[PDB]
């Protein structure tokens, strides 16, 4: 199957590489991860927690990770340039806590001995883009508060806090709710706003869960209560809207079987998101995704990185 031939057949155009972040487009980096290598990483389902992970599979510039001690049901895929994985020992030098493998207890744990007991090797350092020598995001520190769109839930704007900061990104947490609605973010995110934004825009604001007398939540009072500072207004640098147009073609990871990457088209657009349609498949599989999501790539990405590309269902 050839993109070139497909474009001719369909009288179509690809989404230019310039529309993607360099990290979504870069194809010349070699994937140095190997089967069995161990490392540290956040749990995609509990973004605030770190676990010991093992490379369970390698394909092109991607890898499937497995939670040591847990079932294969928790396995997930990331790209080799993911900033959500770190080298062994990272948690200790950056002050984070590490969840022990399902059989230990993070008191009595150490890489040297765990690696010995598993006869494995830790992925070398030089493969990680996020090792935290990297400078932090400007203006965002753990403890600061802000207003954020509840992307994982009904999407109202809520009272939130920064609970973690890694490389140039930070973790957005919804005050007194579960971490299951948290998400990693950066200063250019269109989903975050300075304290007081809802009021100025004339929008309702969801206060912390069970906060006393919800209807009269007052930011100044809450900040005095918690002694926390608001993320300063100058720190918010929202990115410009993307320039993807409907019908442009690209490549995207299949959300049902993360192991596959298929030929795709832009079905619809918003200022910061695009709706992906898998050519040849039902429109019922179409889905909205942010323009900077690590799992969408320009045409040619699979071929150049050595990963199989699924052509239109035919």
């Amino acid at each position: 199957w050839s993109w070139e031939s497909y474009l001719e057949e369909q009288k179509a155009i690809t989404a230019p590489v310039s529309l993607f972040q360099d990290s979504q487009a870069v194809t010349h980096n070699k994937n140095g991860f190997k089967l069995g290598m161990k490392l540290e990483g956040i749990d995609p389902q509990h973004p605030s927690m770190y676990f010991i992970l093992t490379v369970a599979e390698v394909c092109g510039y991607r890898l499937r990770l497995h939670f040591d001690g847990y079932s294969e049901c928790h396995d997930f895929w990331v790209n080799a340039n993911s900033p959500d994985i770190h080298p062994a020992g990272w948690f200790e030098k950056t002050g984070h806590k590490l969840q022990p493998p399902k059989g230990y207890k993070e008191e009595e744990f150490s890489w040297s001995q765990y690696l010995r007991s598993t006869r494995a090797q830790a992925a070398p350092k030089h493969l990680f883009v996020s090792q935290s020598h990297s400078p932090p995001p400007l203006g965002f520190q753990v403890g600061m508060k802000l207003e954020a769109v509840d992307r994982m839930a009904p999407s109202l704007v809520c009272v939130a806090s920064v609970t973690d900061v890694v490389d140039s990104r930070f973790l957005v947490h919804f005050d007194n709710w579960d971490d299951t609605y948290d998400y990693w973010c950066d200063p250019s995110s269109p989903y975050i706003h300075p304290v007081g934004w809802c009021q100025k825009q004339g929008k309702p604001l969801t206060p912390p869960q069970d906060y006393p007398d919800p209807d009269n939540f007052c930011w100044e009072k809450y900040l005095e209560e918690t002694g926390a500072s608001a993320v300063p207004t100058w720190a918010f640098k929202v990115r410009p809207p993307h320039s993807f147009l409907v019908n442009m073609k690209l490549e995207a990871v299949d959300r049902r079987n993360p192991a596959l990457i298929r030929v795709a088209s832009v079905e619809d657009v918003e200022d910061h998101r695009i709706k992906i349609h898998f050519d040849g498949w039902s429109h019922g599989y179409d889905f909205w995704i942010d323009a900077d999501h690590p799992d969408i790539h320009p045409a040619g990405w699979c071929s150049k990185t050595g990963h199989p590309l699924q052509p239109p269902l035919g």
